[PDB]
């Protein structure tokens, strides 16, 4: 039994500092959006432990550490590689690892132990126009599985009272949250959302 | 097989009424909007009896009455207080009973003739931002569900020929309804749900 | 088990050409925007004959020809009827044919080889409001069922750079597509909405 | 046999960063520029190894992980807390670990093993005026110690074409750098110095 948690996200602050550290990038390393993301989740996991978890048999498992089965689509099919100790990561760890990992699923193979659903599955359509949002299943070693939907620049109030409401557009991914709903609940569910949301808004605390 | 009903709905109307009724509040009660959103669902569900119905074994149990299983979360969890005969009751009576039932929850407990799913259950996370949408599971005992996301302000055109279109920022919440979908079905269900915004947007309908 | 893959869509163009082609209807026929969207869903289909498939117990049966199972909502339920290869049909073949099935189910009844989810299983509700989006269950014959939520128009940049972002509001309809997520995949899903999204955004294409 | 590597450094951007996240600290912690810092020469001796390193009879023990000993002044004389995996750390964990290492050294102690000279000996007067620099003894289980003095706000050319070179007055540490010689050399030493250097003058890279 899954619930559904839908959540918009600016990302226009993250878009600007990756573009400026894609610039500080000296071809050493390519950081993707996502990688931020990954070291992001990373943060609101450990911030939010029932998120990086497990359905065990009996129990559920919480793992302290985060590590993140981000999702590559693959010819084969979705090779979820394992990206490890996120939160103790670098983020250009992140960054060559999840080029790295998606590189050996599509081109090669991962080994097996690339593929473990690790605390938090990860499924990114950020890329995928025309799906602004999308829903998939939980991993039943998950706790809860994360989809995101594409960016989308809309009409947004500008503070400025000239143009007192004005129109003012933003970036931002709204995204599904398909929890498995018995090692993880809405209430909780939503607030790994907004600690994902808080952190990844401003990248200055996903800095730290 | 639950099937889902998604509707934005605004409030700016009934968020009006409900300041001018909570200035006319003489510190005897306190009007949430979810107080006239259970009086409306009340409404509503005399208004489309097949929501405030139940799954018996063999046929659906259509109920005359509608009470509301509101859903209080609780650190014990999810109670869900049943409020009775609302579309007879107040909405004062609705205030009180609707504090006063979570209070229970949270601080004591309720005796277990509170949580019925009683002919409706109600999730409301209007007032937990980054979920402007959520989908929960239906009752057994229910016939359908509905989750409410939070309010947002958007860019609404502005009948003024001035500013022709122009940008007028309504708040509204867009709310999920998970469906049972043999007992409640699509038609009657976004049916439902547009008697509830209907009576919603306008309390003046919901005044009587 | 079943993924959602959400998608929103313009129609002000192909409005358009309906609304001119419903004037270069002579009464002969009723060109519903549904038509071109049948037609279009079978281009998609051959397109993406993922879709236009079938569960079958041990493998997936992809259909060659795309038909569609429309479903009309009837007294009785929800009748499906079939509008066997759209693909190579008229589109006023596809407006009588729509019409004239959702009369036979409403009115009479369809014959029992109008049913069969064929290929493609297609709930429409865009002429249903307070349903901008809903979710239905995949039929076990069928690969993928498509649910269409309602029309709304929306703040959207224009171009003009003296109102530089501007607000210029379009009709669009975002749409669910529940998929069965093992005869269809998620990646496949959304190129084959992408597909109808490009057919249909433009109806030049959808001439052919 | 030591040599001093003698290093500005300016911090007007680390201080607005300190100052937006003290805002942006809820109470929670009290992040001081020592903390920063802390992360920081975590960052350039995970960068240049051979600062986290101790001399050993024999050999020089290159440590990958680094701590630091941050040396607080006591009542007592020096203690020097060791905080652990910082580059792994937090910084609020720095926050925190820093002043209750120094609260527990001078108001009570710190057990032995807080005492370690880990990998990197830092002492701090960047608070004490009068000394803009100063220089200290490297530990014998240390590979180098580093000494700030205090921050002096300084003429600078300002790149305005207007006022061309112009007069800007800009905030920065000038730091001493004592160093063993045999375990770490001028040339590392002065290199591990600018990576310190380029990680806090922006904490954007800090960051991460």
């Amino acid at each position: 039994p899954h619930f559904f948690v839908t959540s918009e996200l600016s990302v226009s602050k993250l878009l600007k500092l990756r573009q400026a550290l894609n610039s500080s990038a000296e071809g050493r390393y390519k950081l993707s959006v996502n990688d931020f993301l990954i070291k992001a989740i990373a943060v609101a996991c450990k911030r939010v432990p029932a998120v990086n978890s497990s359905w065990r048999d009996g129990v559920i498992r919480q793992f302290d550490t985060v590590d993140v089965s981000v999702a590559v689509a693959t010819p084969t099919g979705l090779i979820t590689p394992i990206v490890k100790g996120v939160e103790a990561k670098g983020l250009e760890t992140i960054s060559a690892t999840v080029k790295e990992l998606a590189k050996k699923a599509r081109d090669g193979k991962l080994k097996p132990e690339d593929y473990q659903g690790g605390t938090i599955s990860i499924s990114n359509m950020g890329m995928n126009p025309a799906v602004e949002r999308f829903t998939a299943i939980i991993n039943p070693p998950q706790a809860a599985i994360l989809a995101v939907g594409t960016t989308k620049k809309v009409a947004v109030p500008v503070e400025n009272e000239d143009g007192t409401t004005g129109v003012e557009w933003d970036d931002q991914i709204v995204v599904t949250a398909s929890f498995d709903h018995k090692v993880v609940d809405g209430a909780v569910g939503a607030e790994w959302m907004r600690e994902l949301k808080k952190v990844v808004e401003n990248p200055l605390e996903l800095l730290l």
